[PDB]
RNA sequence: GGUGGCAAUGGCUAACCUUUUAUCUGGGCAGCCGAAGCGAAAGCAACAUGUGCGCAGCCUUUUGGCGAGGCACGACGUAUACAAGUGCGUGGAGUCACCGGGGUACGACCCGAAGCCGGGUGAUCUAGGCGUGGGCAGGUUGAAGCGUGGCGAAAGCUACGUGGAGGACCGUAAACGGUAUUGAUCUGCAAAUCAUUCGUGUGACCUGCGUCUCGUAGUGAAAUGCUAAUCUAACCCGGCAUCCGCUGGUUCCUUCCGAAACAUGUCGCAGCAUGACCUGACUUGAGAUCGUCGGUGGAGUAGAGCACUGAUUGGCGAUUCCGGGGAUCCCUCGCUCGCUUGUCAAACUCCAAACCCCCCGUCAUCCUAGAAAGUCGGAGUCCGGACUGCUGGGGUAAGCUUGUAGUCCGUAAGGGAGACAACCCAGCCCGUGGUUAAGGUCCCCAAGUGUCGACUAAGUGUUAAUACUAAAGGGCGU
RNA sequence: UGGGGCCCCGAAAAUUGACGGGGCUCAAGUCGACCACCGAUACCACGGAGUACCGCAAGGUAAUCUCGUAGGAAGGCGUUGUGUUCGGGUCGAAGCAGGGCUGUGAAGUCCUGUGGACCGUUCACAAACGAAAAUCCUGGUAAUAGUAGCAGCAAAGCAGGGUGAGACUCCCUGCCGCCGAAGGGGCCAGGUUUCCUCGGCAAUGUUCGUCAGCCGAGGGUUAGUCGGUCCUAAGACGUACCGUAAUUCGAGUACGCCGAAAGGGAAACAGGUUAAUAUUCCUGUACCAUUUAGCGUUUAGUCUGACGUCUCAGGGCAAGCCGAGCGGCGUCGUCGCGCCGUCUAAGCAGCGAACCCCGUGGAGAGCCGUAAUGGCGAGAAGCGGGCGAAUCUGUAAUGGCACAAGUCGGCUUCACCCCGGGACCCGUGAAAAGGACAGCUAAAUGUCCGUACCGAGAACUGACACAGGUGCCCCUAGCUGAAAAGGCUAAGGCGUGUCGGAGUAAUUCAGUUAAGGGAAUUCGGCAAAUUAGCUCCGUAACUUCGGGAUAAGGAGUGCCUGCUGUGUAGACAGCAGGUCGCAGUGACCAGGGGGCUCUAACUGUCUAAUACCAACAUAGGAGAUUGCAAACCCGUAAGGGCUAGUACAAUCUCUGAAUCCUGCUCAGUGCAGGUACCUGAAACCCCGGUUCAACGGGAAGAAGGGCCUGUAAACAGCGGGGGUAGACCCUCUUAAGGUAGCGUAGUACCUUGUCGCUUAAUUGGCGACUUGCAUGAAUGGAUCAAUGAGAGCCCUACUGUCCCUAACUGGAGUCCGGUGAAGCUUACAUUCUAGUGCACAGUCUAGAGACCUCUAGGGGGAAGUGAAGACCCCGUGGAGCUUUACUGCAGCCUGUCGUUGGGUUGUGGUUCUGGAUGUACAGUGUAGGUAGGAGGCAUCGAAGCGGGUGCGCCAGCAUUCGUGGAGCCGUCCUUGGGACACUACCCUUCCGGGACUACGACCCUAACUCUGAGAAGAGGACCCCGAUAGGUGGGCAGUUUGCCUGGGGCGGGACGCCCUUGAAAAGAUAUCAAGGGCGCGCAAUGGUUGACUCAAGCGGGUCGGAAACUCGCUGAAGAGUGCAAGAGCAUAAGUCAGCCUGACGUUAUUCAGCAUAGCAGUGGAUGACGAGACGAAAGUCGGCUCUAGCGAACUUUUGAGCCUCCUUGGUGGGGGCCAAAAAUGACAGAAAAGUUACCCCGGGGAUAAUUGAGUCGUUGCCGGCAAGAGUACAUAUCGACCCG
């Protein structure tokens, strides 16, 4: 048996690839809010999210309990809002997807009702609303694909904060090094070709070069699909 | 196999009971072998002596007769399914022990690896992630930003000051690392250290304590590195006394006999089986041939020769061709056919030995103190080598390689060769006397400064064979 | 002139030397003869032992008996014990040491010395039964040897006086030394009594020892305030729930509980006391909690605990320094200086700098500030008030001091405390207990554990009193100086980094210096030297404009006298004059520099213990998957990682900064989509079969495959030649045929390629060309500033690297005292030369030398020692790794069955009605299936017609809605495809097809799934799950990968069969020996009878040409006989004709394969039984004249007839006997690919590199004859061919 892996360690969950949890602050997700209910609130604080990197908000509600949620850009310490059925179209409220205009822009959209919100979550990212049907709702995701969403779906209005993010170049091995101290993943990675044929499929030889293509197809078994998986297309466009 | 009990009306009991302490005495007929074989099976089912040769033994005129066992026939049972031939079987000896040998399975005469698999132990070292603390002498450069001021018509250009950035610079024997000396040491201070010289030294930094990740698994800025002096799959115990055709060892005396290093088969070539060769016992009972001479037969090798098959040298006469040279093919004329000259043959032979092989007769040797033949037990051996012949085959040759006949070393003393595995004499129980073999006789060294007739003038030579010893050519040297 | 004997020339090898040596000349040589003697265990004689055979024994015969390894056989000796017979011993058993006698021997017995209690023997039987060897095991003990070590990084001791049996080593004083930012002080982990006193010195201590961390006896650790205890972090553990065949096993959830002697934290200080304990005991002065009692009260929700890296201002203070007075000590040749001290805790009371808050204030063509950033009508400056620090002042103030002084000022201040500002982040830098806000007074309570000493060049760990590591973890005075560097000294600790004396060789470790030359040394400037601080001047090519840069290259520097400037000060900067030395960073410390190339962008990482690199990483570039109940992955499952995440994300790959760029190919393999058509398992369905099944076919058809399309920043590829100033038309184009670039390269074999610069001279370095064995574009191409313990070459300075070595210094060595090992070893041994020998001898053979012992010295030899070779081969030995090797297993994709329900309809029969619907040659009738080949119905209901009523031929049986008011049977059969009449329609059919069923699609909710505490929401009979069938599948596992071989490999097959030679005149006989062939063809190319003679020549005939057919002659074979070679054949074994199929079924021996002499199957020669062909008959025929053309067991299929399946009989289906076919060519018969330089083990000189030995083809050097050239002349000179 060859070495398995690094996937596959990941699999296991050894310490090396599990995130440090206690470094982040605090799940995101929406209110909790009962059938034909609307809660209000107004923001106390604009504070960072080692999780994401990008700004939360805290928000102190009528009933008592505070949350972190995603800032969407604008957030200002002060403003109320005002999520559940009945919230105005306004930058900041948490609203149906049924009653969004066509052209506007949302985030934190979710999958199923009352999920707390699953898409349009990194920075700067957004989606928006295309067609109203009566049965579902036409969002274009920020990947570039269309969703069919339930049209009793909650959303945030706006576009999430932090957008341009990667126009800063890292120029160094060390800022890269900062950022992966608070992610699970592991930093530096070395290359297939420079193992040895124990570690990984591409390894060996007297000089460096995969050997076999590297298109694997979508059938191979666990500790096989390396390289380009199932891939429909390779090369740039000439 | 050696020795015993019983014996076709066969032999022996097993577990167990009687045990009165393991003994022992008497029971125990279940069962096993023998008594009928043949055939896949269904099935079928034989001589309780018909003939001859004849050993031992007995009788006898010492020649013959009877003649158990032995051998050779004849007859019969069944299978081959049509027949005919043949196979196996048939005229009653087995069974149970004790003392031995051998085969097979088990640890299997004793020791000797790397490995494979099961269950457990380990992150005090080291590798990585996380929690919480500590550390980095002293200097250098001078980013953005800010103030004042010059050149300008706007845009713009520019000097000085302040400021303190950077996986920036120099640098501690703080800390971490480990280039070169290929220095010191190399049974060391040390199972990896020391001295000088070196690299980083505000960061992808070094580090204390705590905690987590581990064996077909972990960790790895990736070398197959590290995981407790162990890593191309750790360690402890168990399978396990693993297994090997491969290496080492295997303990007292004498006596009789005494090999093979070869053929065939083999996933066979460092192994094994069957045969040849050695040894022990038994049955039978009269011939055998290691040798000589004569004869009936087999030769196709040496030598020799051209009569066939292939080659081969000139002269002569013609092929009026099949042919090359320069319009009557003007005419030259090689290949070819005959007579004569000069050479050949391992796959040529009109011829043809000496050795050698089968058989008959004779002599000679062995033999009833057991020829030839047969049956059973135990093996070793299938790495060989050398000398004299075969102009042996191959090769430039070889102390080369591969054959063959004899004899040797292996396993062979003693005597002689300077020493000499296998060259000459000799095949060897112990002691004494005697004469010889090989070889030698100036001294070393036992016995000849021996005899007869010549040669050599070079210290040539003073060297049976021999893996150890020089050639062609020349000499008015003798 | 020829033929002979001996000798001479031809004739050269390496340590000195081989007739065996001395020597030998009418011989001590050679040739031909001869005589005498010596000389074995041979041969003769005598005596003796054993053996073989015979004999009843006595004994007899042996010229025809006496070697021996592997090995076979026979008889004996010994050790311990059992059964049995007879004994010995305190008047001395066993055992041990040495002797006498017996036996061929294993061995027995006796004697002497020791010893002090047991031991034998006859006949038999047993076994944990006999040792010289195993790099054997355990114990004891040699040589080496009184040897190495007791030096290298810290060279330390001397004098006087004691103690004591004994003093280099133990104690006191004086001098002389070591560390002094560690060798000092404080303490973690760890140790565990090492701590203190007394008494000892056998061992321990690298020597001695009276000493001791050693040995013996005794003693020593005191807490409300110092820690633990308490809180929680990463993260563990327990109970329950669930999973697992099961647990002591497994993830998650709930509830608990643990986890820090360096994180958070209620509270104590000074002095004294002991031999060893002290914020712990004692004196004084304090402080904090919990409970009880009394006297009152919340604000109860906030604050604090509570937080990163860098940088800076302000304040304070321990340490430090200076001046004056006072008290001691030192020096005192002269002077009057130098050092020590001049002290004082917590607690309590008081004060408060910055920031911040409040009341006034009214500032702009601008004012107010900071080291700096800055502030301002959203209210500056200024003026008031409030909350608010370290520290400071008083008291505590009487304790300690030689009760000796004990008084004052000043400067500075880190590395410590307080407070505030700024910058940076694709880093955001803990939590909880506790505390504050309502407490005050009084008494009582404050349990438990640790506390000695070390904390390291002697108390830990590495086996050690170990130059390593843990701990440099935290602290440290004066001068020089930027400094905690280096040097010199305090306090403190030591003379123990535990051997001394003596002073004299070589050699060795580490240093100092060196004339003249200056890399000439060497693979290579390795090693060593040069330079070096600070200030000023000056600074190149190139460049990513940041740099290069301390570029390069120059000048100054000490001491004394007097000053100036900045500043609150500490201090810093500058000047003028004088002056000394060879030298002024005077010692310590402290860069040599420059140029041209290759390579990697850079800082970083790496084989702990031979590799610090060009390798790995990196920022940058590109590609791929996935919309989250996702992609990727872990688990048997329960459940999880990524994930407190969501496409500016995660995961999976290639390339490797910037700059200029990145061409052509979709044939191969891979990947993705399409699946028109072909192939494609099980279940269901249909037919046949089976008294039921097994079983055989058909239909249908999932995934996958074929086929088609796309894809190269997917794995990959980018070719020949010959025409043409090496072009370009053609090619070979099995997809296309190298674009920019670079090019003798880190790639170029030829090769030291050609030319230029660099040197007197260059297999070099650089530049240019370039036909590139075998360059080329993210298998990235080209170039590149800065960086580099990377790799080459050149210049300058410098030097003992060198010419060529010399002197000196310290440590060893040499010599003396003490202590005190280990490793090679069969034995002997004073050697040298040659030979011989398993061909590389101190021991053998022949010579030559050598009196013995000891010391020093370097290493010639002992194929010196360390070690079951790492190189090569072998083993039906291993391991890891790869793949389109052989066989499998997980994972994934898809069909079917279960979980699994209710409807919408399209499907088909299943199943059910209205008519026998049934009807052509019609019909009066409709074949009321068929059919007793026909006899009952009918105004008591039967007809012709309608759109037409079952239906069909708009006919007509039924009586139906009628319409006329007869269709009757048919023996008028519409004389029939079927000819027809009611109680029969049992049945072409009709087919609301309702009905259970299986399919394709759609809908619903109540199962089920996900989310939520739950209401509820979203999906939904799908998915997940259990079972089964087919695919893909180096993800993973178990194995195989042969042998021969002048080593293995490569080549080949001498790996099965047949012929000739080798092969030596019987038979047998090897090599990768020579010549070769076969793995077939034929219904005639076979059998028999009859008739004949073939090849080639000569003579004749018409173009029938020297190429035809025919006639005559010669013709033993010169032809033919299917195929190699050899053999055979003439009234034939050949050619032709006639008739035929013996190219037959069954069966026994013998021969060779496989001499002699075992071994399949299988073939070839004789026969036997039964049938034939040809021929008058004899006879011939078991294929093709003889010798090649082929394969076991098991398994399936086929042929004839029988036997058989478990209590009996039958059916279907199996099993058996005999023969034929299907193949194992590695051919006496495995279902079978590679790599290892990361390798491991067991053996081999049974087998290779090359040291040796043998040979000499080849290589180096000569000779013989001389052909010829040399103007004539072979030989002054050169020398052919051939020969040695
Ligand atoms: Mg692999
Ligand atoms: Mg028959
Ligand atoms: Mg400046
Ligand atoms: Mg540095
Ligand atoms: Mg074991
Ligand atoms: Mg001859
Ligand atoms: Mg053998
Ligand atoms: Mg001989
Ligand atoms: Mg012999
Ligand atoms: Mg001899
Ligand atoms: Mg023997
Ligand atoms: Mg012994
Ligand atoms: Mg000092
Ligand atoms: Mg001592
Ligand atoms: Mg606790
Ligand atoms: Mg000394
Ligand atoms: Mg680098
Ligand atoms: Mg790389
Ligand atoms: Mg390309
Ligand atoms: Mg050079
Ligand atoms: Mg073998
Ligand atoms: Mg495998
Ligand atoms: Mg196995
Ligand atoms: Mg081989
Ligand atoms: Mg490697
Ligand atoms: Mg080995």
């Amino acid at each position: 048996m060859g070495k398995r892996l690094i996937s596959q360690n990941r699999g296991r969950g050894t310490p090396t690839y599990r995130a440090p949890s206690h470094k982040y602050k605090a799940d995101l997700r929406h209110p909790r809010v009962d059938e034909n209910s609307s809660l209000r609130g107004e923001v106390v604080g604009i504070e960072h999210d080692p999780a994401r990197s990008a700004p939360i908000a805290k928000v102190a509600f009528e009933n008592g309990e505070e949350l972190f949620l995603l800032a969407s850009e604008g957030i200002a310490v002060g403003n109320i809002i005002e999520c559940g059925d009945d919230a105005e179209v306004k930058p900041g409220n948490i609203v149906p997807i049924g009653n969004v205009p066509e052209g506007f822009f949302i985030c934190n959209v979710e999958s199923k009702p009352n999920d707390g919100g699953k898409f349009v979550r990194s920075s700067g990212v957004y989606a928006t609303v295309v067609t109203h049907e009566a049965t579902r709702t036409a969002v274009s995701m920020p990947s570039g694909n269309i969703k069919w969403l339930n049209p009793k779906c909650r959303a945030v209005v706006g576009i999430v904060a932090g957008s341009g993010r990667v126009d800063r170049p890292w120029l160094k091995a060390g800022k890269k090094y900062h950022k992966m101290k608070t992610r699970a993943a592991k930093y530096p990675r070395v290359s297939a070709v420079a193992m040895n044929p124990r570690d990984h499929p591409f390894g060996g030889g007297a000089w460096k070069h995969p050997g076999k293509p590297t298109t694997v197809s979508r059938n191979a078994p666990p500790g096989r699909k390396v390289g380009l998986i199932a891939a429909r297309r390779t090369g740039m466009k000439r």
